[PDB]
């Protein structure tokens, strides 16, 4: 497939021009625009971070930022992040994640892609954006 199949609505063009345009400075001026948008739902954000993620290959700036004006004290990335890579080794990940409420799943994302260690391959960034 492709990232564009599967994203959702509002992300659609961000991702389609940066699958295009593969260029890092494109690509980041991209991201630092829908990082920092008006009144985005977070879910858009995440799913723009991760695919600028898998085509720059690197940590998107300011990626923690968006979880600011949100409580994920509640949450243990730790725990998310190896819960995520079992499910990896299971082939149950897609399953997993639809199993995740939606704010576990974006902080996942965002440790995901701020983790230099791992480095999703694009199966992996379609099930998360999916």
């Amino acid at each position: 497939r492709s990232f564009s199949e599967v994203c959702c609505a509002e992300a659609r063009a961000a991702i389609i021009q940066m699958e295009n345009n593969p260029d890092e400075t494109v690509c980041n001026r991209i991201w630092k625009i829908h990082r920092d948008l008006q009144s985005s739902d977070l879910t858009t954000t995440v799913q723009v971070m991760m695919v600028y993620r898998f085509i720059s290959k690197r940590v998107p700036e300011g990626c923690f930022a968006i979880l600011s004006g949100v409580n994920t004290g509640m949450y243990n990335p730790r725990e998310l992040k190896r819960s995520y890579v079992q499910s990896l080794s299971s082939g149950t990940s897609c399953e997993f994640l639809r199993s995740l409420d939606k704010l576990a799943k974006n902080l996942l994302a965002v440790h995901v892609c701020s983790d230099v260690k791992m480095s999703l391959n694009k199966r992996q960034v379609i099930d998360f954006i999916s």
